[PDB]
């Protein structure tokens, strides 16, 4: 009996909100360290993520033979979204330092302030903004990252259909 | 056997909650980057709509021949607001901008100070 299934249903229900929600896990870059929301928004996408892989577990029977491509889309992609947890909490721990308290190597200013920045094409334009820009640099190196990264994530859902 | 649903109940306890919802969709847009609370908002309400698709296609299982008028609203929203999502995160990142780390092009300068406040009735100080 070789049947097909018809995938309207399990479309709309898992495969749309999933794409709305991964579509979300690049964003914490480009959120400044200031609005005090980058955490708020990257454990949000985890546990979005971590709910629907928990779902399509409920769906799917509990074999090991073979794991879904949308399963291993999904853990790929909550795999990433801790990464990005991990650099948004060091980058905001890098936002707010401040001269009393932190000391800047001179490696740290000719490579952040420097050179990443013309690699970036961010073109900065007192010691304290020198903090908050190296983080602005760090944040927007790892946007860059995430963007490859992720943009090759479609080639392995590009031959599921 | 012809039979016509008594829309009462699902009225009440379904289209009024998303109505209710669906109207909190635009909230974000008139929320000031000062307080710091669009994302939750916006999360919120994206979280809301979501869990409402789920419980209608649980409630009328969609399928090709027809889907409810329902939940293609709610996946409609939903849409429009990962839209409003990422629309406040480029809002918040503009935000949070000063000269110390950002030059303002004149171009930028021409359209969103000059033009485009007028034609939304603004009329900066
Ligand atoms: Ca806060
Ligand atoms: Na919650």
């Amino acid at each position: 009996f070789i049947i097909r299934r018809k995938p309207l249903f399990y479309t709309i229900n898992l495969i749309i909100p999933c794409v709305l929600i991964t579509s979300l896990a690049i964003l914490v870059f480009y959120l400044p360290s200031d609005c005090g929301e980058k955490m708020t928004l990257c454990i949000s996408v985890l546990l979005a993520l971590t709910v629907f892989l928990l779902l399509i577990s409920k769906i799917v029977p509990p074999t090991s033979l073979d794991v879904p491509l949308v399963g291993k889309y999904l853990m790929f992609t909550m795999v990433l979204v801790t990464f990005s947890i991990v650099t948004s909490v060091c980058v905001l721990n890098v936002h707010h330092r401040s001269p009393t308290t932190h000391t800047m190597a001179p490696w740290v200013k000719v490579v952040f302030l420097e050179k990443l920045p013309a690699l970036l094409f961010m073109q900065q334009p007192s010691v304290s903004e020198d903090w908050k820009y190296v983080a602005m640099v760090i944040d927007r190196l790892f946007l860059w990252i995430f963007v490859f990264v992720c943009v090759f994530g479609t080639i392995g859902m590009f031959l599921q259909p």
